């Protein structure tokens, strides 16, 4: 059997105590779904977190540079994952974000993972700003 579905969403703050930390951050996404179906392939996931940073448009592009595949997207606010290959196995990706300006908004984060189709099947998770804080300075 079973299986359902599985999702993977994490980050790599390195530490929450340094500036470089806040300056730049890293995110990790993974999708793992199984079913009994035959099929197919591909994996699609979407994540939405703190949207209070400034990711790199090109950075994500780097993922695409991976072998001309696996592709992911970042809408500055939210991020998406799209890969095809599968077979069997799960997939993961990595990204980076930057902050610049502060703002003020505090809110939680959510994440969702799907695989095709239908019904049922998918996984969903939640996240929060990790470490948030600010201050700064300036």
């Amino acid at each position: 059997e079973e299986f359902p579905f599985a999702l993977g969403v994490q980050t790599l703050p390195q530490t929450c105590d340094e500036p470089k930390a806040h300056t730049s951050f890293q995110i990790s996404l993974s999708v793992s779904y199984t079913g009994s179906r035959s099929a197919s392939n591909m994996a699609i996931v979407d994540v939405k977190m703190v949207s209070g940073f400034i990711p790199l448009k090109p950075t994500v592009k780097m993922l695409e540079r991976s072998n001309h595949v696996s592709r992911t997207e970042v809408s500055s606010n939210h991020v998406l994952i799209y890969l095809d290959k599968v077979s069997n196995q799960t997939l993961s990706l990595f990204f980076t974000v930057l902050q610049d300006v502060p703002v003020r908004d505090l809110k939680p984060a959510i994440v969702k993972v799907y695989d095709y189709y239908e019904t049922d099947e998918f996984a969903i998770a939640e996240y929060n700003a990790p470490c948030s804080k600010d201050l700064g300075n300036a």
